Order: C-alpha cells, then sequence, then structure tokens
C-alpha cells in the first residue's frame, strides 16, 4: 500500500488547479466590473444629448413665435402705410380739382375785365354820339 | 333909324357868336375828357389784366408740384411692393429651414433611442458574461469537492 | 343862356358812368372774394398731407425699432443654438473616446481568456508530466 | 521446503501484480479526467470568447450611430449658416428701402413747403388785386365829384 505517498500529490494539484480557476474568476470579474462601469457615463452622455435636443426644440419654438409676432406687426404697419398712402392720393386729387377750378375763376375774371373794357368803349361812343348830336 | 336897326342886328350877330364859340369850346372840352376817361378805364383794365396774368401763371408750377407729389407717392408704393416681396421671400425660405431643422432633430432623437437600446443590450451581455463567470466558479469548486471526497 | 338844358344831361352821364364803375367794382370784388376763399381749403389739404407725412415718419420709426428688436432676439437665439451645438460636438467626442476605450477593454478580456486557455494547456502537460513520471 | 519457497514467490509474483494493475488503472483513470478537465477549460474559454465576440460586435454599429449624430450636427450648422446669410441679406435690402423712403419723404416735405409758399404768394396777389379795385373805386368816385362840383 504505497498509495499514501501518491495521494498527497493529488491534493497538491487539485488545489493548485482550483486556485487558478478562482484567480481567473477574480481577475475577469474585476475586468468585467470596470467595463460595466462605463455604462453610467455612457448613459450620462446620452442624457446630455437628450437635453441639448430639447433645447433645440425650445429654441426653434421661440424663434417661430418671434418671427410670427414680427410678421404680424410688420403686416399692421403695411396696412397703416397703405391707408396713409390712399389718403394722400385723395388729397392730391382734391388739390388738382381746386387748381382747375381756380383756373376757371381766373379766366372768368379775365373775361369780366375784358367785358368791362368792351362796354366802356360802347359807352364812349354812345356818349360822343350825344355830344356830336347836340351840335344842332 | 334905318342905320340904327343894322347895328342892333350886329349885336345879335355877335350875341350868337358869344354862344357859339362858348358852346364850341364846351363840347370840345367835354369830349376831351370823355376820351381821357375811357383811357383810364383801358389802362386800369390793362393793369389788372397783367395782375391776373401773373397770378394765373402760378397754375403751371402748382401743377408741377402736384405731379411731383404724384411721382413720390408712386415711388412709395414701389418701395412698399419691394418690401413685401422681400419679406415674403424671406418667410418662404425661413419656413424650409425650419422644416429641415425639425426633420434633422427628429432623426437625431431616433439615433439617441437607437444608442440607448445598444447601451441596455450591452449591459445585459455584460451581466450575462458575469453570470457565466459565477456559473464557472460555482461548478468549478463543486467539481473539486466531488474529486477530493473520493480519493482523499 | 340855353345851357340849363344841356347840363341836365351832364349829371345823367356822369352818374350813369359812376354807377357802372361801382357795379364793376361790386361784381369783381365778389369774384375776388370767393376766389380768395379757396385759400383756406387749399391750406387744409396741405395740412393733411403734412399730417400724413408725419405718419409716414412715425411708421418708419416703429418699423425700424421693430426690426432691430427682432434682429436682437434673433441674434441671441443664434448664439444659444451655437453654444448648444458646441456642447453636442463635445459629448459626441466623449462618446467616441468611451467607445474606443471599451474596445481596448474588450480586447484585453479576450486576450485574458486566451492566456487562460494557454496556461491551462501548460498545466495539463505539466500534470501529465507527473503522472507519466510516476510510472517508475 | 524447496517446493514451499517457490509458492511463496508466486504469492509475491501476484502481490505486485495486485498493485500493478491497480496502479495502472489509477493513473489511467486519473489522467482520463485531467484530459476532460482541460476540455472544460477550453469549452468555457470558447463559450466566453463567443460572448465577447458579439459584445465587441456592437462597437461598429455604435460608431455608425455616432457618425450619424456627427452628420446631423454638421447639417445643423449648414442650416444655421443659410439662415444667417438670409437674414443678413434681408437686413441689407431692408436698409436700402428704408433710406430710399426717407429720401422720398424728405423730397415730399420740400414740395409741401414749396406749395405753401405758392399759396401765400397767391393770397398776396389776390389782396393786391382787391386793393386795386378799391383804389379804382375810390379814385373813381372822387373823380366824379371833381367834375360835378364845377359844371353843376
Amino acid at each position: 500500500a504505497m498509495l499514501d505517498s501518491m495521494q498527497e500529490k493529488f491534493a497538491t494539484i487539485i488545489d493548485s488547479s482550483l486556485q487558478s480557476v478562482e484567480e481567473h474568476a477574480k481577475q475577469m470579474h474585476k475586468k468585467l466590473e470596470q467595463l460595466g462601469a462605463m455604462s453610467l457615463p455612457d448613459a450620462e452622455e446620452l442624457q446630455n444629448l437628450q437635453e441639448e435636443l430639447a433645447n433645440e426644440r425650445a429654441l426653434a419654438q421661440q424663434e417661430d413665435a418671434l418671427l410670427e409676432s414680427m410678421m404680424m406687426q410688420m403686416e399692421q404697419i403695411k396696412n397703416l402705410r397703405s391707408k396713409n398712402s390712399i389718403s394722400m392720393s385723395v388729397h392730391l386729387n382734391k388739390m388738382e380739382e381746386s387748381r382747375l377750378t381756380r383756373n376757371h375763376r381766373i379766366d372768368d375774371i379775365k373775361s369780366g375785365i375784358q367785358d368791362y373794357q368792351k362796354l366802356g368803349i360802347e359807352a364812349s361812343q354812345s356818349a360822343q354820339a350825344e355830344l356830336t348830336s347836340q351840335m344842332e
């Protein structure tokens, strides 16, 4: 029974094998721990991009509201100008009538002065027609 | 008295002469002023007519000014028409850019969700592998006992 | 003295002449009154054009203030977007580093599994080197 | 006892045979498991290596997604650059239209002042003519008296 000296080598290799299976299990699990630890910063970065995307939506919404408001006010001014411009064309037309009318009135007065000069000659001849008539 | 009647007829021959040269000088002097009277009516009519000439002469410059106001009013509509075209064009283009942005930002959210799936999947796989290391270490130590309990 | 009968015609023409000089003076002055009356509506029309011109100035001033304000706000949004876009490029670069790093860590673990398979064969030969050695 | 020693040597000849075929079967059975042990270490190493293969295979799609995010970011700058060019262009043009309007409105005020002068001048001329009618009627009635006071 020289087996007692052979089996002492049996616990020496089974134990030395198991200690390597646990050192591999220890080493790998440490590597897998820190690898899986990257998940949180990765999630962090996504949340940041997510927030920046929401800012873009916020900003686009403010921009659209701003331009609409600007266009609104811009349209009111356009209408006011248009009303103001129509008012002008009307007053210019009135002034054109008042100018033509003034011309007619001036021509009437010119004609009336001519009528006066005409009827003055008619009076001069009609008066000398009495003075040459009272020559009898 | 035949000679006496002849001189009484000389009296009359000068008597009417005293009325003739007196009336001939009255109608000559009265007609000399009616003529000067018409001359004041014609010089006043000329004077006044000149005034009305230069007054009516203002009409054409008045019309020039109105016509200038007319042109400046038409320019204003021109400018108003350019301004409206410009803003319309601008709004047109701004609207495309807005749409392109929205399409681009939506595409982005898709990739962000895509990536979040890829992150969760990655975690499951890491956990799956971690479990396999635990499974190996457990079935490894339990295998050692099955050998040490028989030969020892 | 048959002049008393001639002078009665003298007051008849001097009076008839003067009454025509006053009827002309009356008629003309009436014409000149209403002609000069056009001055007030003419002045009115000018004042209206004057007010419409001031409206144009008012309107142009509002328009200039409006566009300036719009441009201001438009510039703030541009800057905010630009800051938001720079922030993105930064997070994308971080994620690219975290991806490369993750690749190195995975390769290390792959290599460490290979080292384990290698040193397992070294153990298998070294163990059978004892079992073929204890054949003596 | 010569025959007796031969059989005691047969005992030993089977005694060591009882240890030989017992040890030959112990190292054959012990080496038969060290071989199966390495086989579990190599199949686990293969199994795990597969897991790491498909996990590392996620890297390329991850890179594709980042590259898409990169392109969508560059598009956004493109769109931002078009938008700024557009508004600049628009402001440029709006500024000319504004100037042209001011020039046009100032021209107008000049004509309005021009016309107001022409209106005041017109009034002086009307008053001047009215005065001439008064002057004529006054110097006309006073002329009538100078004649009626002498002949009447």
